[PDB]
C-alpha cells in the first residue's frame, strides 16, 4: 500500500521516516530493518531465518520506550536508515565485507535501546543504578549494547544462529567498538582522529578508500555510525524541525526532574530559559557541522548534498535570532 | 591476643598474612583494614563511626568467596596492607591527601570482590552474564567496583556518610581509575607510562616526588596498587610460596572447567602439564621485575630490599625447576 511506497526511498537521505512510522503502526525500527535486510541481500548471505529476524526485530523495537520522545525507535529506524545510505557512498564502494556492513547496520538498531530519555550525566549526579553499575563510564553506551545483545537470547531470536564462531566474535567486536563510539563524551577525540585519518588517507585509481587495517577499518565505520547519528541537522527542514521539537521536549522533561530534586538545571534543559534557534545554531556550529566537513573531507565529493542542507539549515535557524 | 602481637607488623614487608586470618577467625581483611584506619587516623578526618567501619569491612569480606583459592579474603587483606606500606615510602611523606589515601587503601580493599576464581577471557570465552554486562571489557575489574559501591548502601555500612559531596565525588573517581588500573591488560601501558614518569621525575632536596596535577598522583597511586596486587613474589619466601600453592589451585581449577568443555586450557591452567617453578620464574622476569624495578626507579632507594628479595626468589623458583 502507501508503506510500500514510501519504503521505495529507503536508499535515500531523507526518508520519512515519521510517515513509516505511523503507517506501520509504530514499527518503523522492523519494517526499515526487513527492508534493508532484504535490499543487501543480508538473510541470504547469514542464513538468517525470516521468522527470527522479525521476531527479533519486533522484541528489540518493544525495548525502545514510548514515551521517551526523541531516543525512541523512530531514532533508531533513522540512524540505521541513515548508516545504510552512508555505507553505499561511492568512495567506500567494496571497501567492507559483509560481516562489516552487518555490524554497522546492527550496531544502528541497538545503539539506543532501552534509552530512559536522560543524560549519562543526569545517571551519573542522581546516583543511579546505571552509573553504579557501569562506573560512571559510558554509562548508557554499555547499556544499549548490553540490552541489544541480551535479547538474541530470546525465544527464536537469535539471527546470528547460522554465523561461524569466528564470525560472531568479530561481529560481537565491531558492534561494540561502534556503539561505545556513540557516545558523546568521545566525541573530540573521534573528531581529531578522524581530521588525521583524512589528512593521511589513501586510495585506489578506482577512486575508494584504502582502510588496510582494523583500526582504520573500524574508525571509519564508527564515525559513520556517529555521523548517522547526528544527522539531523542534514535532513530536510520538514524532518529536522521535528527532531528538534523532540530533542527538547526530552531535554525539558530532564531539566524538570533537575529542578524537582534542586539540582543545577543542565545546559538547554529548562523550558523556561531556552532559546531553541541558539541552541540549534550552536549544536550545528559546534559539534554537527566540524563533523560532517570532515566526513564529506574523506569521501569528498559525496556527501556535498548533504553538507548543503546542513548549511541552509544552520542558515535558516540563524536567521530569526537578532544579529549585530 | 596472640593477634595484637602480629599486628605490630602491620607497617612491615611480610606481615604474615596467613597467621593474621587464621588467629582472626578468618577475617584478615576486617582487621587489617580496622587497624590502618586506626593508625592514619582516617576514622577521626572523614568521621567514620567505628561500628559503621566493621559492619562495612565485614560485609565486604563476605563478598570475596572462602571457596576461591587465591582471590579471596587474604588476598584482599595483604593488598591493602601491602599498599599501607607502599603510603608510608619515604620518597611519598606528605605528598597525598588524606582523601587520596583513603582511596588507595579502600580501592585496594574492594579491589577483587566478588571474584569468581577463573579470568577475564574465561568469562568471554563462555559468554557469561559478566562479560555480557560489560561488553567483554574489564569485566572482572569493573564488577569489583560495582559491588564494592553497592555494599556501601547496605544498612549501616555507609562509612563515606559524612565526607561532602565534592569529596564524595573525588573520591569515587579516584578508586575506579585505581581498579581499573588492576587490569592485567592495562600492565604494559600502564607500565610505560610508569617508565616516562620516572624519566621525567621531579624530586624536593630529600628526594621527595613532586607530583603537580590529578594526572600525575593517580598515575602514582594506580602502580602502586599494581604493585601491591602483584606483591607476592617480592614477598618473604614463606609466604610467596603459599600464594604460588593458592595461585596455581585456582588456576587448575579453570583449567579443569575449560578441559570439561572441550575448550582449549588457558596458559598454566593445566594441572597435566604444568610448570609451576619455571611460570613463576617467567612471571618474575616478564611481569614483576620490571613493574617493580621501575617503581623502585621511582622511589630511589626506598624499594631497594624489596627488589633484592625479588631477585633472591626468583633464584629460589630457578633452583628448584626440576
Ligand atoms: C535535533 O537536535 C538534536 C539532535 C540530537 C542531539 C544529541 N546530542 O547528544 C546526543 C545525546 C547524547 O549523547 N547526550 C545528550 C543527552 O541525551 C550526551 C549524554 O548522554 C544526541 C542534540 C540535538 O540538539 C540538542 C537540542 C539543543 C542543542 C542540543
Ligand atoms: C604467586 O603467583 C602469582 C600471583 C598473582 C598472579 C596474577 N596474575 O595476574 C593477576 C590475575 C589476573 O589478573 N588474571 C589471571 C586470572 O586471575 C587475568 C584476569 O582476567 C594476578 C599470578 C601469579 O603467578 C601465576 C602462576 C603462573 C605464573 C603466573
Ligand atoms: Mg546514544
Ligand atoms: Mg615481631
Ligand atoms: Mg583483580
Ligand atoms: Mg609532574
Ligand atoms: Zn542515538
Ligand atoms: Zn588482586
Amino acid at each position: 500500500d502507501v508503506l510500500a511506497k514510501e519504503l521505495e526511498d529507503v536508499n535515500k537521505w531523507g526518508l520519512h521516516v515519521f510517515r513509516i512510522a505511523e503507517l506501520s503502526g509504530n514499527r518503523p525500527l522492523t519494517v526499515i530493518m526487513h527492508t534493508i535486510f532484504q535490499e543487501r541481500d543480508l538473510l541470504k548471505t547469514f542464513k538468517i531465518p525470516v521468522d527470527t529476524l522479525i521476531t527479533y526485530l519486533m522484541t528489540l523495537e518493544d525495548h525502545y520506550h514510548a514515551d521517551v520522545a526523541y531516543h525512541n525507535n523512530i531514532h533508531a529506524a533513522d540512524v540505521v536508515q541513515s548508516t545504510h545510505v552512508l555505507l553505499s557512498t561511492p568512495a567506500l564502494e567494496a571497501v567492507f565485507t559483509d560481516l562489516e556492513i552487518l555490524a554497522a547496520i546492527f550496531a544502528s538498531a541497538i545503539h539506543d535501546v532501552d534509552h530512559p530519555g536522560v543524560s549519562n550525566q543526569f545517571l551519573i549526579n542522581t546516583n543511579s543504578e546505571l552509573a553504579l553499575m557501569y562506573n560512571d563510564s559510558s554509562v548508557l553506551e554499555n547499556h544499549h549494547l548490553a540490552v541489544g545483545f541480551k535479547l538474541l537470547q530470546e525465544e527464536n531470536c537469535d539471527i546470528f544462529q547460522n554465523l561461524t564462531k569466528k564470525q560472531r566474535q568479530s561481529l560481537r567486536k565491531m558492534v561494540i567498538d561502534i556503539v561505545l563510539a556513540t557516545d558523546m563524551s568521545k566525541h573530540m577525540n573521534l573528531l581529531a582522529d578522524l581530521k588525521t585519518m583524512v589528512e593521511t588517507k589513501k586510495v585506489t585509481s578506482s577512486g575508494v578508500l584504502l582502510l588496510d587495517n582494523y583500526s582504520d577499518r573500524i574508525q571509519v565505520l564508527q564515525n559513520m555510525v556517529h555521523c548517522a547519528d547526528l544527522s539531523n541537522p542534514t535532513k530536510p527542514l520538514q524532518l529536522y524541525r521535528q527532531w528538534t521539537d523532540r530533542i527538547m521536549e526530552e531535554f525539558f522533561r530532564q531539566g524538570d526532574r533537575e529542578r524537582e530534586r534542586g539540582m543545577e538545571i543542565s545546559p538547554m534543559c529548562d523550558k523556561h530559559n531556552a532559546s531553541v534557534e541558539k541552541s540549534q545554531v550552536g549544536f550545528i556550529d559546534y559539534i554537527v557541522h566540524p563533523l560532517w566537513e570532515t566526513w564529506a573531507d574523506l569521501v569528498h565529493p559525496d556527501a556535498q548534498d548533504i553538507l548543503d542542507t546542513l548549511e541552509d539549515n544552520r542558515e535558516w535557524y540563524q536567521s530569526t535570532i537578532p544579529q549585530a
